């Protein structure tokens, strides 16, 4: 009883699957963080009274995040790491690895506790992100497209929206997408800042 969830990948990449820029973070997008945060907090109205979601990152992206916003609010956050020292937090958890983090979820959040777990989204770390792709639960990717060749020294580690994997990642229909995210989404492009952008979700079967 370790696996009785499927993980979601979310991540803002460009055409060229760029999505780092020596630390820098190669555009502004404040609508973009908008939708991050909608699809990473929203719960099912009936069982928000308990449920809440989580998002797993890397160590590198949990400094990348101004000490405003952290933690994330209103979601149960987890940063992955190994080297773990003078690790600060006051309601953050701490995990070693992909698997080990799943596994203090599910011990620390059973069923007695006052929380329990919706959605677990893995949100940030190129390094996350390959575990994540490896990890036979990923079923799921919630992409924005960045139509803009800028420059970037990290890339995401697989990819999904080229033919050679078009035989296992499909792109679903619109609507199906704005269901998943209950409220409403954007369909198109976003002009943004000088950036055009765009939000698709993509699935496999397991
Ligand atoms: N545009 C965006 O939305 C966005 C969002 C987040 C980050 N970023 C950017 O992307 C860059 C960072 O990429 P990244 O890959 O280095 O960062 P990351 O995955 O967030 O952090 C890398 C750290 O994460 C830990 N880690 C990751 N996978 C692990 C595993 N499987 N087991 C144990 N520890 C694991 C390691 O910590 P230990 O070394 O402590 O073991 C490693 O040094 C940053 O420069 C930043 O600017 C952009
Ligand atoms: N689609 C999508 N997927 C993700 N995993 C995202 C990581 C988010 C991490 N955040 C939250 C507040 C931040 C302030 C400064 C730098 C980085 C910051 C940013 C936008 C994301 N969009």
């Amino acid at each position: 009883m370790n696996q009785q969830k499927s993980l979601t990948l979310i991540v803002a990449l460009t055409t060229s699957y760029g999505i780092g820029r020596s630390n820098s973070l190669p555009w502004k997008l404040k609508k973009e963080i908008s939708y991050f945060k909608r699809v990473t907090s929203f719960v099912p109205t009936f069982d928000s009274f308990e449920s809440m979601n989580v998002v797993l990152m890397g160590r590198k992206t949990w400094e990348s995040i101004p000490l405003q916003f952290r933690p994330l609010k209103g979601r149960i956050n987890v940063v992955i790491t190994r080297n773990e020292s003078l690790d600060l937090g006051n309601g953050i958890h701490s995990a070693k690895s992909l698997d080990h983090a799943l596994e203090l979820l599910y011990r620390t959040y059973g069923s007695e506790s006052s929380v329990q777990i919706n959605r677990i989204f893995v949100i940030g770390g190129a390094q996350l992100y390959k575990a994540a792709m490896d990890h036979p639960k990923l079923d799921r990717i919630m992409a924005t497209i960045i139509y803009k060749d800028i420059h970037c020294d990290v890339f995401f580690p697989l990819k999904f929206r080229d033919k050679e994997w078009s035989s296992v990642w499909k792109k679903e229909k619109h609507s199906d997408l704005e269901s998943w995210v209950g409220t409403k989404v954007p369909h198109g492009k976003i002009n943004e800042d000088g950036f055009d952008y765009e939000f698709e979700m993509w699935t496999r079967d397991l």
